[PDB]
């Protein structure tokens, strides 16, 4: 049968799934490690172990232990972004869907879901890989990983909770896919990760890490990288946050070994209730257990990595979207609200940029507000709401990014840079927020493809050229079938735009505010 | 007669003038302090002894000790400005043009020469106050004052060489046009003193000074304000450009009294060639001997006076010109040079900005660099060239003025703003200088009615509106007859435009950049 495999851990039994009036074929539900439970919450996941029989993968595994969204309930514009599976630490599993009849030997695509390392699922209705699998024929993979402290608390120098877990959850699912995507048709020395937010910031971990590198071909990155200022942090930064976090549970705090056995002893929403208390700053943007620099998985600083040429060099393809932070402003800064325009005043603007721009002191406060106002309309609403939204996204996307992209196409082997701007015309959320982080997904994933969901049929026909993009980058190395999408140059620095329209090339993307977060306010920071 | 006036210092006899056809009476080279030689160079003026016997006012006087341009020999652009007169340190005298038949009690201007304190003479051809007199019935006086080393040479605590000794000149003058202008026909009620460039610059220090307060009515300021960076220093900076003035001279070191009086013993021209050895740093629109925060002519720092309220309150009338750096760089920047379109390199571009902001550390560079720089079009030598121009205009002459504005117009009876952005006709710059330092001046004084100077018949319309609006602000405090010049006020903050076309209201005069130069760079640099 088409829905048995045989692969190194096991036999593996499969379900038939519709899609587009056809079908194919979805083995839900893999484990790829031992539980992390028990005395091995917190540990680096171990290797699962072979089993005997048939392992039934016709439906999704639980979601892993994580905080939930509840500002809207019942709104599906929030709601689409919570597990939709009850939650547990056992929760290493990944899913794999595979086009009918089985492929032989053809490209592989792995799934790496975003949350800011502290939420996501692989399961989600707008990860669901079987239109992509089907309509471009890849093997499509979606692994999970732990978040939040389950995932992230760092006490380095200890063994019992080392930090970085979760990538390595990641790195351990890549290490299956390695040695087994070959049974169910895929070509293992052909496979692409990509991930989003958080997913992207994990892809470009991974091509940073020296013991993640040979895992995979390919990588594509949207809205993240790693070198975002919220997606690590030092071993200092992470003793600190696990010892407040213990403190926080009445924990016994005199040594690491007090600590950890304490935390292990809590119930998973013990620790979820009191996650948040531990950042050091009133921040936007911010999560509490993140990677850590620790000298194992980044073996120096990102930094000097990226400058050193220290890296996978291979080719990636990466991009934006327009309205990223908005948002990280509806959840967290004053003034801002679902249902209004959320014109902004001054003072609002003034508190926004505080929070937006944690780690700064008054004279960098100052340089970002006068980058940012428009001083012969300093009290327009519509303009402080704006430049709040391009401060949020410019400094933990858009700059990040394209200090990234910059550093690695000195080194890379090819390099295809996008910016999505498409509003789509079935959006539930307000009109203010814009293209917002997390709606590029739906495109890539293939939703517009499906009549019940409402797209205009100009927005089916960018799903497909999205989709057609990154399966025949993931297969070739070039998203272009030999309108051409051109290479991103050191020299030229050229992208495209991704919408409805025509493709229209342009060239450095947001240089004039990028040379300012990536030079100057680091500079600046740095003598003050 | 009509060419005799007899005054409260002796009978003075004048000479008659023709203009435009017709003619009117100039009384030059009234003496209105003693020569200030000898022991008396470095000293506060004194009031000239009266004379008996008929004083010849019928030519102009020597124009004071100062130092020659020689860039470009010839060329009228330059030659202009330059003395146009044998030079002597016996130079403090005034000149007064009197309609004809004599007034007998009508409005009073008096020019006072601009030249960065280091030069400038009442006698040059632009400053010919016939045509104003002429034009407007307005009884118009010139005065002159001491520049360079023998104006200003700063020892404070010495009563040889206090410091400001050039204001005091230029107060004298004022003393003597309080006590007898009324024998000329004017109305010593009514005297309205007006200024271009450190001329602008004084006007606004006669107003900040309470000894030179009560001498006036009102006030005109072209590009020149008092909180120029270039128009005063410190008791300390002045006393050591003195003593290293000394240096240079191989004087005695060892105490004031020994430094003045070999500063005394030393020919005029000895003074003037190493005048400019003593600057501080490597820059651009700085000189040698400027005004001293001195207690006394200002009793506390310029800022703190603005922020009080500590000055004189009437109303004011004043603007800059579009491109008022661009003679500043041709004349020190390199890769700028009068007879190509001077198209700038970035490490020229560079270079620029170093010699542009004297006083700033590398944070400070990489600021107004940053400011300054179209980062998409980095290469752009039309671009560097004028964004080099914006940023020495912007520092020197724009944004010090609309600080000043702002601070004055809390507590004055009226302000009245202008952007002066005619380019004439007859230019014999290059195009690249633009709307040049110093050339709305012969639109002040009429040079454009005058035929042979070959203007247009709308530049000539656009020369009487200036003369009519400057002498009805003059007589009135109001610019406008009874298309009106709007009241810049501190909620609107409007000025106009001054050039051919219909004129435009606008508002904010130059925000961005300057909230840039009077809020941002100033705390950026005091924290670092
Ligand atoms: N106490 C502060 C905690 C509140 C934070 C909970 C908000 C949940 C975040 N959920 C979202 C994600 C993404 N986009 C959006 C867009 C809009 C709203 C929510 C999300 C794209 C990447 C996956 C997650
Ligand atoms: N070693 C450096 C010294 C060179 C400086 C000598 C240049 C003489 C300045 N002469 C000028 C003045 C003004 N505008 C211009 C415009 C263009 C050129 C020269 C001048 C308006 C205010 C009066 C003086
Ligand atoms: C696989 O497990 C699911 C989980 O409830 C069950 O509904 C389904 O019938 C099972 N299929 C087989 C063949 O065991
Ligand atoms: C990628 O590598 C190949 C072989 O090493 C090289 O010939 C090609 O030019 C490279 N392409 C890019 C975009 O660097
Ligand atoms: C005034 O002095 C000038 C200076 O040379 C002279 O040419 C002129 O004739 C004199 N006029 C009288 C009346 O003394
Ligand atoms: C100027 O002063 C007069 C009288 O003190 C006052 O009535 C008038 O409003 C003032 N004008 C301005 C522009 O302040």
């Amino acid at each position: 049968s088409e829905l048995l495999v045989n692969t190194k851990s096991g036999k593996v039994m499969g379900t038939r799934v519709p899609v587009l009036s056809s079908h194919i074929s979805a083995f839900l539900g893999i484990p790829f490690a031992e539980p992390p439970v028990g005395n091995m919450r917190f540990r680096r996941p171990e290797p699962k172990k072979p089993w005997s029989g048939v392992w039934n993968a016709s439906t999704y595994p639980n979601n892993c232990q994580q905080y939930v969204d509840e500002q809207f309930p019942g709104f599906s514009g929030s709601e689409m972004w919570n597990p939709n599976r009850e939650m547990s630490e056992d929760c290493l599993y990944l899913n794999i869907w595979v086009p009918s009849p089985r492929p032989k030997s053809t490209t592989v695509m792995v799934w790496i879901y975003g949350g800011g390392f502290y939420s996501g699922s692989s399961t989600l209705d707008v990860y669901n890989g079987k239109y992509l699998a089907y309509t471009e024929e890849v093997v499509l993979v979606s692994l999970s990983y732990r978040v939040g402290a389950f995932g992230f608390l760092a006490l380095h120098g200890s063994q019992e909770a080392p930090g970085n877990v979760g990538l390595l959850d990641q790195r351990m699912a890549l290490q299956w896919v390695h040695d087994n995507i070959q049974f169910f048709g895929g070509d293992p020395k052909t496979v692409t990760i990509f991930g989003e937010s958080a997913g992207g910031a994990s892809v470009g971990m991974h091509i940073l890490s020296p013991g993640s590198r040979d895992l995979f071909r390919r990588a594509i990155l949207q809205s993240g990288s790693p070198n975002c200022p919220w997606a690590s942090v030092s071993v200092a930064e992470g003793r600190r946050r696990a010892v407040e976090l213990g403190r926080n549970l009445n924990c016994n705090l005199n040594s690491d070994e007090e600590l950890i056995h304490c935390l292990r002893e809590k119930k998973p929403q013990e620790l979820i209730d009191v996650e948040w208390n531990v950042l050091p700053f009133d921040s936007i943007f911010r999560f509490s257990f993140v990677p850590v620099i620790d000298g194992e998985f980044f073996p120096t600083s990102l930094e000097s990595m990226l400058n050193s040429g220290n890296f996978k060099k291979t080719q990636i393809l990466l991009g934006v979207n327009k309205d990223e932070g908005s948002f990280f402003l509806l959840y967290g800064a004053p003034g801002f609200s679902k249902d209004s325009e959320s014109k902004i005043s001054r003072e609002d603007f003034m508190s926004g940029v505080k929070l937006s721009v944690p780690h700064a002191n008054d004279l960098g406060l100052d340089a970002v507000t006068l980058q940012y106002t428009d001083w012969m309309d300093d009290n327009n609403g519509i303009k402080n709401r704006d430049g709040l939204d391009d401060i949020v996204g410019d400094h933990n996307v858009i700059c990040p990014l394209m200090h990234f992209v910059n550093k690695y196409t000195k080194f890379g082997n090819g390099t295809y840079l996008y910016f999505f701007n498409h509003r789509a015309s079935n959006l539930v959320w307000p009109e203010w927020m814009g293209v917002i982080h997390g709606y590029e997904i739906e495109f890539v994933f293939g939703l517009p493809l499906v009549k019940e969901l409402n797209y205009t049929a100009e927005e089916e026909a960018l799903s497909r050229r999205i989709m057609h993009y990154w399966a025949t980058f993931a297969k070739t190395g070039n998203p272009n079938e030999p309108s051409k999408w051109p290479l991103f140059t050191t020299k030229e620095q050229k992208f495209i735009d991704l919408n409805t329209e025509p493709m229209k090339v342009h060239q450095r993307l947001r240089v004039q505010m990028c040379v300012f977060w990536n030079q100057f306010l680091p500079k600046l920071l740095n003598a003050t």
